[PDB]
DNA sequence: GACAGCGCATCAGC
DNA sequence: GCTGATGCGC
DNA sequence: GTCGG
């Protein structure tokens, strides 16, 4: 509906991101993005715009000279401009960020072909990020989710019967197609009260060969790279990127809310819990931070900040 | 003035 | 090696 | 960049 002026503060936000490192601009244009993209009105006027919550003065005026023009002057020169390109482009690569991209230009290396003639200056994630470039940009379709979903949990069920895997993120929103595979893992055995749990299911899902790379590991997060087969004299599947978090047993709710998301969903949470007197993060809802208040449910975490219960499904923003 | 909150990799200082 | 800061991404 | 105190 309003997709031309959504992608415009989106290509904002990442310049501001990306190339001048100010992360609340940022977050100012996704916010403003998302609560327009959500509006049910073909917007008319920087005006109208502007009643929405996030959408001050400076993005009206944006939203009035791209409804007149269809473009934005300022929009076009960051386009034109080799040194915001180059970065803005070297950041898509999975573990280079704005510091490094800015760093990298700097040294002269500022193409794709750059990098791949550079691999020894890149790190563990970045060598990854630049080998998997093209497939990390690809959607997953739903219909491979779920075949992703069926391999893992049938993975983790003969590693232990008492794993449970939840598959969150986009997914559980009920998405047609994800950015990625986000895996949430607990055991009986690991509480908030009381080893290589998740070592043990990304060593299961390695050696069936579905998970291909690791970006990153540690004791509670998994980073890395998958795959589906494929048959007899099919093209391959793309590489996909996958999260496994190891939750405490007893803060399972807290966890599929925060990994359900969406992030923009989870910060506005976590921004109205603090407004009503609670800290909110992955493991616990606490009052204003004390003691970790009883969570039987995602609904009773809505309940204590006096939000009505939004279905995963609703909390894509 | 504050902007959600955190895990892992990596570096500097000791 | 350990602690704390920073970068990066979820 | 936006906004509540
Ligand atoms: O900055 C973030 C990023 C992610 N998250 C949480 C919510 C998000 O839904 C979940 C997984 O992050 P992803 O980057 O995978 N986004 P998502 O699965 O929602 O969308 P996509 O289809 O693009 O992967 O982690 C945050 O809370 N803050
Ligand atoms: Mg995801
Ligand atoms: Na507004
Ligand atoms: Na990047
Ligand atoms: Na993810």
């Amino acid at each position: 509906l309003n997709g031309g002026i959504t992608d415009m503060l989106t290509e904002l936000a990442n310049f501001e991101k990306n190339v001048s490192q100010a992360i609340h601009k940022y977050n100012a244009y996704r916010k403003a993005a998302s609560v327009i993209a959500k509006y049910p009105h073909k917007i008319k006027s920087g005006a109208e715009a502007k009643k929405l919550p996030g959408v001050g003065t400076k993005i009206a005026e944006k939203i009035d000279e791209f409804l007149a023009t269809g473009k934005l002057r300022k929009l076009e020169k960051i386009r034109q401009d080799d040194t915001s390109s180059s970065i803005n482009f070297l950041t898509r690569v999975s573990g280079i960020g704005p510091s490094a991209a800015r760093k990298f230009v700097d040294e002269g290396i500022k193409t794709l072909e750059d990098l791949r003639k550079n691999e020894d200056k890149l790190n563990h994630h970045q060598r990854i990020g630049l080998k998997y470039f093209g497939d990390f940009e690809k959607r997953i379709p739903r219909e491979e989710m779920l075949q992703m979903q069926d391999i893992v949990l049938n993975e983790v069920k003969k590693v232990d019967s008492e794993y449970i895997a939840t598959v969150c993120g986009s997914f559980r929103r009920g998405a047609e197609s994800s950015g990625d595979m986000d895996v949430l893992l607990t055991h009986p055995s690991f509480t908030s009260e009381s080893p290589k749990l998740l070592h043990q299911v990304v060593e299961q899902l390695q050696k069936v060969h579905f998970i291909t790379d690791t970006l990153s590991k540690g004791e509670t997060k998994f980073m890395g790279v998958c795959q589906l087969p494929s048959k007899n004299d099919e093209k391959e599947y793309p590489h996909r990127r996958i999260d496994i978090r190891l939750q405490p047993k007893d803060q399972y709710y807290c966890g599929v809310l925060y990994f359900t998301g969406s992030d923009i969903f989870n910060k506005n949470m976590r921004a109205h819990a603090l407004e009503k007197g609670f800290t909110i993060n992955e493991y616990t809802i606490r009052p204003l931070a004390g003691e970790p208040l009883p969570v039987d449910s995602e609904k009773d975490i809505f309940d204590y900040i006096q939000w009505k219960y939004r279905e995963p499904k609703d909390r894509s923003e």
